[PDB]
């Protein structure tokens, strides 16, 4: 039988609370006071606005201006086009972090897109799904400040810059949602597949623009080391191609063994299309 899924965007509330500096005490308050904002948020809700830390900011600020030197060289097009119109438009400053509520409303009116707050990983089923929804499940809490350039775990420095941009321009917020769509209801093993498309485009694709290689994985433009890594000589590429990459392994604690380019999002777009017909 049919596995539950969303049939509305509101009841993303019934599987977003479906969750799955390590000594220091002190962070852990501060990460905890996030779960629970995330935890307590329902769907209709503002996104609750976080006063960050003088701590906070500055690490925000040390990934910002060090990201910034990178992306004119490395980031896709779309990238470079929608990251002023955030700085404009969602205070995006060296000292200042952005607040979710306001980088949602931003979203949902260029692409629909909007944010809601997550306490931890969810199942890769959950976490497709709000996608259905033009929904970006997103952290509220900055990495732990003796480390501002490696994180284990994704942060919202990693949401607000290196998904957020993307998200907001209309051909990727297509792709995205027709990952979720896909997933909406799917076979296991169809989400396991969809889930590892959605790592080696969303979070660790490169694209190809005027022959160049460029860059639009989150996961890359929120990685100081792994961006330089991707575009550089060391790294293996392949062809996005999803029979193929969906068989690829989701690396997590180290750099990826390979990534994907793709032609165009709407190339990326077509081929998921075939590929889920098949599945
Ligand atoms: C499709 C896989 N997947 C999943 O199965 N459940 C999730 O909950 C999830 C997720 N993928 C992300 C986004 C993500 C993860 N990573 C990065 N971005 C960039 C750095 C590498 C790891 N999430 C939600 C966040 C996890 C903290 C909430
Ligand atoms: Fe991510």
């Amino acid at each position: 039988s049919v596995p539950w899924f969303p049939k509305k965007i509101s009841d993303l509330d019934h599987c977003a609370n479906r969750v799955l500096g390590f000594k220091d005490n002190v962070y852990r308050k501060r990460r905890k006071y996030f779960a629970d904002l995330a935890m307590n948020y329902k769907h209709g809700d503002p996104i609750p606005k976080v006063e960050f830390t003088e701590e906070e900011i500055k690490t925000w600020g040390t990934v910002f201006q060090e990201l910034n030197k990178l992306y004119p060289t490395h980031a896709c097009r779309e990238y470079l086009k929608n990251l002023p119109l955030l700085s404009k438009y969602c205070g995006y400053r060296e000292d200042n972090i952005p607040q979710l509520e306001d980088v949602s409303n931003f979203l949902k009116e260029r692409t629909g897109f909007s944010i809601r707050p997550v306490a931890g990983y969810l199942s890769p089923r959950d976490f497709l799904s709000g996608l259905a929804f033009r929904v970006f499940h997103c952290t509220q809490y900055v990495r732990h400040s003796s480390d501002p350039f490696y994180t284990p775990e994704p942060d919202t420095c990693h949401e607000l810059l290196g998904h957020v941009p993307l998200l907001a321009e209309p051909s990727f917020a297509q792709f995205s949602q027709e990952i979720g769509l896909a997933s909406l209801g799917a076979s296991e093993e169809a989400v396991q597949k969809l889930a590892t498309c959605y790592f080696f485009t969303v979070e660790f694709g490169l694209c190809k623009q005027d022959g160049q290689l460029r860059v639009f994985g989150a996961g890359l433009l929120s990685s100081i080391s792994e961006l330089k890594h991707a575009l550089s000589g060391h790294a293996k590429v392949k062809p996005f191609d999803p029979k193929i990459t969906c068989k690829q392994e989701c690396l997590i604690t180290t750099f990826q063994d390979v990534y994907f380019v793709s032609e165009s999002f709407e190339d990326a777009k077509e081929k998921m299309r075939e590929f889920t017909k098949t599945i």
